[PDB]
């Protein structure tokens, strides 16, 4: 009758008041996603063990002080379920390490906990875990006594407090006994200090690795061209990375817009170049139109975007993120369940709203809006339809 | 195909070379005993979780330096299986915490690691865990600058190095999610210093708790009377205790003899008093005679003894230990298997020798003698026949 | 111009917010007392180093939750200066270990931080550090599921919350490179649970060690006899101990009264037996009369008492504690300085009120009362006049 | 009569056998150098505190396994004294972090301990401590599964084990309360893997920061051109860096040769360009000639070199290191003392050999050769003569 995987904590003493108190906040919920993800029972205890030892210490002060970037609310963790064509669902963790020094004189922009977690991650003997590529992006996006101007930017009159993080993490739990670790970099602060357009140094970040190896040039240079033509990738734009070897690496470019017209959604997904040359973009966009209409956003909608550059191709796979905070979680659960019948997905369609009340039995799906925050869409020829749902990740 | 419960370590980094090396030495073997005990899979991960975090650090330096008392060889851990009439077998761990200070100028007699582990065990919220009774026995057997005379005893000419330990622990894994913790006290050192017979201050130790609560007097005074009449309980004698509340507490007195005649085993089991007054003593001794003859010690045999004092009675339950190191592990596996048919034990009889090659697949039961070290015998009216086997507890 | 000894912290990162945050509260003040006590500069850094590594971590959560017993206000540390005839002043620290578990379900009465601090102390190779005697007092005053009745006592209607501590520590920093460690025991909780008079089990605690060694019986039995005749040593009565070897051990019995008449101060100091048999009692009481009159308590006064039993004698040396919180610290500075001229003390008299403004430069001696809380008096033939002043031990 | 600064350790318990055991090896010697450097007594304790907490734990296993690069013998630490014209001598520490994982499958080339120590150095709030520049040089010289080919290089037939380190640290203790941190990079391994000349990728390392800021181009290209014309900078060449901000940064290029003729020493110091344009090179070389002849290397002498690039100039300051291991430390103490009279140094000349027996009172300057290993020479217009002596840095 209770959630199963959380019985490891029975014989564990959390050394600090900070950790025991966070466990009390998220340990229950994480055990429920492992049950939802249908992971092997021995698998769930492995990922629990990792969660207790590396992420609980990394949350830092329980009454938190850091406003994280990766989460809508600000708390430094969010959980996600990756829904895949006719196959077991997966679990995504993206979170930012924090300590009591975060936001202080010593580390006003959370650089220290990032490398603290990254050192433990390397100590963990992880299959095919290589840091050279992510380390390159930090070296480009570090800041020296740019901090002084950043300390100076804190003006109430001139709003200069959108985001303060400088990097973050992501953890994917595949059904095998493996974590793929995914890392993030946030250029707003480095460009804010240099008085240089946010995207201009994103290109150099890619070009500096281009002289190292030059397989991202074509795919990326095509992204810049649209973003220069467009309103432009702005303060909210940022970057992603995988901690795997470079040849297998899949780097991404994120960004945000408040412009919500279907025409603009078509303008970004298609742009110019990628429309003609491949059918997936066209095929995927069609299926993207029906979820846009299934999820009536109630105004008749600011969105995040993503282009996934892979070296083994010259066609970046687009991915968009969709507002569900503000939309009824049942309306979305119902409407999101229909879209699986439209694609012909056998079980996920029927058991999702019953796997949604199961994840939050305390709360009432009738009245909740914030239990579901964002939805991602991606389309590949081989993979079919990618789609992941980001949830409310704290119990309170 | 591999042993299951050890997959927690996949995402764990053992902080010190000392621990990783101990893991490499016993981590495989402990996970095989959990499979042997037929514990629930979530149970096995709980007991592994405990094993990794409290016992691996507690072993100290891998190329060890402390010779422990609790083990035939000296290594500070031994695993044991509790076989019970027609029911699931249980797993016993008895081990002594050690550090690099053990045996040094700072702690020449392993007192500091005992209190170190005992603080952590209390931190872990354990059901019905009360230390006052064990704390009493430590306080009685402590030594202040008796250490100086003890430092002085180290003479090659006058042999004065039989045992150096001062206390130890025991961990019982019942099929529920619970550990019963069992503690030990070693009087040889305190008695060696005081130049006082080893047993006389065992008696004051019981009498000091007798004024606190006086339910052990009858049973215990009956033991002393036999031991005073007898050759006496000697240097090897020592004391046992449970970390539960006093009312439910079951304290034990162990000891050793090299006198091996069946008559002397009968003298010890019966003595005088406990023969007439209760039948279990007579019943249990009868079943004990056939295993004595099944296990031909090949000389036609030094043995350990135990008397279990329970307050809710005035009849201590005897328990003997039998040498199997030196006896063929196959011959013992076979002969121990016949004795279960004589008692009519349904499955334990047939699957024991196949659960013995399973525990040591690397080794050959054909030729091994040291895989099985001791066997304990106990008989109660309610429980029937208690019997446990103590095994070779290191991989090398 | 600044306090000197606090420059070790420059290259130290306090691991927790709790510690750095406690440092900010007490580190400045502790450096000022080392300057006051006129310790060697190499001496001051040794004691600073100890204070940082063992005492700051042991305070636990900074917004404290534990009300300690040893301090007037409740915070778990107090500093004290030992003034001695024509010689360098000394510095006393008495404090109680705390964690976030203190007062929780797991440890509702601070027993765990006591043994945590005690294990580290034994790790520090301290000259002539033997714990067996204090361990004896803890075993006697431990409580097993008396905790349940203690959990049950928390009634607002029947007041049952005077004191919750179970033991505490005290540290004396002599002018040599040595700490003498002093321990405390608090019988209120053990006696409250057993429904047994507080002093009756104090007698057994002394008698249980009397069979071990019987040199405190005479001096102590003389203490019981007066306290039985008197109003009696009450809930507030409690016990003290030194961590040195038993032969050099100097145990004490403290207690409290609200009865403030000079006759009653005389009744306790003299009692019956110790008046006639030694003149020091007579000599010391006289000098004690003038400080009582120098220190007009403004009502024309609850006081603490102490009897120090030494095995090398049969005459316990008394010591009383006097309220100064509520009395103007300047009035106390002036009048305490006059009493040194009455004894003829060369420098302590002249430089005390200037060593008082130096210790609290932020505050105004003109208006402060709580900066000086208690003053102790003792008289020995050999030592002359003992007297120590307890101070306000936090910056805020 | 004893060395003073090591009295902090009295109240410190080194948690691991590895640390206590290293302290016993180097703690005495480090305390004697602080007395030699004539630092303030409160200063020496600050620096001792830092050495105890940050460099002792970083040494890892005491019976070491890692052969470091920065040290002649191989042990991962060396101490050095900076002798300067008519002013207090300074203390240099260069040491490489190590753990039991160093040289393992997990980290076969010591990258993990480098980043561990670098995080702590950032946690300690140090004046003007900026890592972006050092981080840049690591990202360029990292290796991902170049390790596989490096794992493959370990052939006894083709010698491929000159150096295995990838980076190291340096600590400068100035007479104020401040440490300047200096970092090192070892290109041999990265170029060995890429099958690319060791120097060609040093140039890209400088050019990649040149697009970031372009003030090292002129000076550095002047070094490359000489090194290309010359026999060339080889396997032993490596790179140096300061942890200060870029504008004040002083980067260095080191290297080694076995070619020992005075003429070749003249070729390297002068080369072509820097001869004409500035006289310091000419003046400094003159003074260098007499120490070459004072120190008759006994063969009638492989040397290390250094070129210091400062952005605020276009003239790199040379520095050479001279073999003293193999030369009598007294012959060196005497001959090094004459050279101070030649420059007119008031006290350093007279008190040096008496400050040398003081550092090694155990050993006999009469017969020792290995107590003094290398001597560095530098000449500046503003600074005059730089010279530092590298010593035998372990007790055994």
């Amino acid at each position: 009758s209770p959630s199963p995987a959380q019985a490891l904590a029975s014989y564990h003493h959390f050394p600090t008041n900070d950790q025991e108190r966070w466990w009390e906040e998220t340990g229950s919920l994480f055990s429920r996603f492992l049950e939802a993800g249908q992971y092997g029972l021995p698998q769930q205890y492995q990922f629990m063990f990792f969660f207790m030892h590396h992420l609980i210490p990394a949350l830092g002060p329980y009454p938190q002080k850091w406003r994280s970037t990766i989460s809508r609310s600000g708390l430094p963790i969010e959980f996600s379920l990756n829904f895949q064509k006719g196959s077991h669902r997966l679990l995504r963790i993206g979170f930012e390490p924090v300590s009591f020094l975060s936001g202080s004189s010593q580390d006003p922009f959370n650089r220290i906990p990032i490398t603290d977690l990254l050192n433990r991650l390397s100590k963990l003997q992880l299959s095919n875990f290589d840091t050279p590529f992510f380390q390159h992006l930090l070296s480009k996006f570090q800041l020296s006594l740019s901090e002084v101007r950043q300390l100076q930017k804190q003006g109430s009159g001139p709003d200069a407090h959108p985001l303060k993080s400088q990097a973050a993490f992501g953890f994917d739990f595949n059904p095998d006994g493996a974590i793929l670790v995914k890392g993030y970099v946030f250029p707003y602060l480095k460009a804010k200090a240099a008085d240089v357009p946010v995207g201009t140094l994103i290109a150099e970040a890619v070009r500096t690795i281009d002289v190292e190896r030059n397989q991202f040039t074509h795919a990326f240079g095509l992204i810049n061209d649209y973003m220069q033509e467009s309103t432009g990738y702005n303060e909210y734009t940022f970057l992603s990375c995988d901690f795997v070897e470079t040849s297998e690496q899949r780097l991404k470019i994120y960004g945000a817009h408040t412009e919500v017209t279907w025409a603009k959604i078509a303008e970004m997904w298609t742009l110019g170049g990628r429309l003609i040359e491949e059918p997936e973009i066209i095929a995927g966009l069609a299926r993207l139109k029906q979820i846009w209409s299934l999820l009536q956003i109630g105004e008749g909608s600011p969105i995040i975007w993503n282009y996934e550059i892979h070296p083994g191709s010259r066609f970046p796979v687009p991915k968009f993120y969709l507002p569900v905070h503000g939309e009824n979680d049942l309306h979305v659960a119902r409407a999101l369940a229909q879209f699986w019948d439209s694609l012909g997905w056998p079980e996920h369609a029927c058991a999702y709203p019953d796997t949604l009340q199961q994840l939050y039995p305390d709360q009432d799906i009738s009245q909740t809006t914030r239990l579901q925050s964002w939805i991602s869409y991606s389309y590949t020829a081989k993979r079919g339809v990618y789609m992941s749902v980001y949830y409310h990740s704290q119990s309170t």
